[PDB]
C-alpha cells in the first residue's frame, strides 16, 4: 500500500465532494456533469480497489487540502 496513491485517492474524494457541491447550485454544464458521472464511477473503483471507503477518504482529503491552501 502507498501513501501517496491512498493520499491522491483522498484528494480526488474531495475534489468530487466540492464538484458535487457545485453541480448541487445547478452551476455544471454537460461535459461537466458527465466528468462528475464517470469520475463519482471511478472513484468507488478506486476505492473498492484500495480497501478505502469514499466517506472517510473524502473527510481525510478535506483536511489535506486545507492543509495544502494554508500556505
Amino acid at each position: 500500500m502507498d501513501s501517496n496513491t491512498m493520499s491522491s485517492f483522498q484528494v480526488d474524494c474531495f475534489l468530487w465532494h466540492i464538484r458535487k457541491r457545485f453541480a448541487d447550485n445547478g452551476l455544471g454544464d454537460a461535459p461537466f456533469l458527465d466528468r462528475l458521472r464517470r469520475d463519482q464511477k471511478s472513484l468507488k473503483g478506486r476505492g473498492n480497489t484500495l480497501g478505502l471507503d469514499i466517506e472517510t477518504a473524502t473527510l481525510v482529503g478535506k483536511q489535506i487540502v486545507e492543509w495544502i491552501l494554508k500556505e
